[PDB]
C-alpha cells in the first residue's frame, strides 16, 4: 500500500544480494581468464600445480550462476522483487561444495606462498582471490538479515530468511572448525626433523595452530613460523622427495617458556649479505628467546609490516595468555 522508506531498504537489500553473486562470478572468472588461462599457455607453473590453485573453484562457479539466474527470473517487470525466502532456502543445500573446496584451501595456499618465491611467476590479486568465496560464505548472514530486517511481519519471506540464516551459521561454523583442523594437520605432517631433539610432544598433541607464517631473521634467512597453541615451531620451507616441506631450523620453544620482546625499528642489529631501504631492513622486527641452557635461543625477526607484526605479538601474548 504506502511505499515505506523500509520497503525501498527491503528493494536495495534483494538487489543487493545478487549484484554480490554477479560480482563474486565475474571475479572468479576472471581469475581463469587472467591467471589459470595465461599461466597455463607459457607454461608458468605445472599442469598439476594449476590444476590445485583453480580447479575447485570452476565447480563453484556454477552454484552461485544458478542463485542469481533465480533471483534475476523472479523479478517483476518493473525489476523489483516480491518474495526471495523460497528461492534461498532452496538453493542453501548446494552449498555442501564449499565443505570439499575449504578443506583443499590450506594445500592450495601453501603451494601459493612458496611460488611468490619463484622469479618467472613473480614477473607476473593473485595472491588473494582464494579467499573470495569463502568470503562470500561469511558474509551471507549479514547480506540475508540485512533482507530481513526490512522485511514486513506479514511478509512469509521472515520465516524463510530466518531459516536460511540459520542454516547458513551452522555451515560456516562447521567449515570454520574443519578448516583450523586441516590446517593445523596439515602443516604438522610436512614439518621435518632433520636433527637430534627437535621432535616435542607438544606439536604431536597440537590441535590448533593460532597463526602462521613467513618471517625473516636478522641474518637474511626466510622462515615459515608455526605458532601452534603451547609450542612455536620454526623452520624453512624446503623441498624434500618431490614435496613442499618445513625443516625445522632449531628445536620447538614451548608457549610456557617462550620470552617474546618487542624491538622498536632501528633497535635489531643485522648481520649476512644484505626490503632494500636501510630503514625497511630494520623495522618490523620483535624478538623470541628461550632459555634451554646450551640449546638456548634467540631469535629476531621481521614481519611483513606493521600491522602483521602486531598479529604476531597479540597471537604469542594470547596464546601465553
Amino acid at each position: 500500500q504506502v511505499l515505506t522508506a523500509k520497503e525501498i531498504k527491503r528493494q536495495e537489500a534483494i538487489f543487493e544480494l545478487s549484484q554480490g553473486e554477479e560480482d563474486l562470478i565475474e571475479d572468479l572468472k576472471l581469475a581463469k581468464k587472467a591467471y589459470h588461462d595465461p599461466m597455463l599457455k607459457l607454461s608458468i607453473m605445472t599442469e598439476q600445480e594449476l590444476n590445485q590453485i583453480f580447479g575447485t573453484l570452476d565447480s563453484l562457479i556454477p552454484l552461485h550462476e544458478e542463485l542469481l539466474s533465480q533471483l534475476r527470473d523472479v523479478r517483476k517487470p518493473d525489476g523489483s522483487t516480491e518474495h526471495v525466502g523460497p528461492i534461498l532456502v532452496g538453493w542453501l543445500p548446494c552449498l555442501s561444495s564449499y565443505d570439499s573446496y575449504c578443506s583443499n584451501q590450506v594445500a592450495a595456499k601453501a603451494l601459493l606462498d612458496h611460488k611468490k618465491q619463484d622469479h618467472r611467476v613473480q614477473d607476473f590479486d593473485l595472491w588473494n582471490f582464494l579467499d573470495i568465496p569463502r568470503s562470500r560464505l561469511v558474509k551471507y548472514p549479514l547480506l540475508l538479515r540485512e533482507i530481513l530486517r526490512h522485511t514486513p511481519n506479514d511478509n512469509p519471506d521472515q520465516q524463510h530468511l530466518e531459516e536460511a540464516i540459520n542454516i547458513i551459521q551452522g555451515i560456516v561454523a562447521e567449515i570454520n572448525t574443519k578448516t583450523g583442523e586441516s590446517e593445523c594437520r596439515y602443516y604438522k605432517e610436512r614439518l621435518l626433523y632433520l636433527e637430534e631433539g627437535q621432535k616435542d610432544s607438544l606439536i604431536d598433541s597440537s590441535r590448533v595452530l593460532c597463526c602462521h607464517g613467513e618471517l625473516k631473521n636478522n641474518r637474511g634467512v626466510k622462515l615459515h613460523v608455526f605458532l601452534f597453541q603451547e609450542v612455536l615451531v620454526i623452520t624453512r620451507a624446503v623441498t624434500h622427495n618431490e614435496q613442499l616441506c618445513y625443516q625445522l631450523y632449531r628445536q620447538p620453544i614451548p608457549v610456557k617458556d617462550l620470552t617474546l620482546e618487542d624491538l622498536q625499528d632501528g633497535e635489531v642489529r643485522l648481520g649476512g649479505s644484505l626490503a632494500f631501504s636501510n630503514n625497511e631492513r630494520v623495522k618490523n622486527f620483535f624478538r623470541v628467546s628461550f632459555k634451554n641452557g646450551s640449546q638456548s635461543q634467540t631469535h629476531s625477526l621481521q614481519a611483513n609490516d606493521t600491522f602483521n607484526k602486531q598479529q604476531w605479538l597479540n597471537c604469542i601474548r594470547q596464546a601465553k595468555e
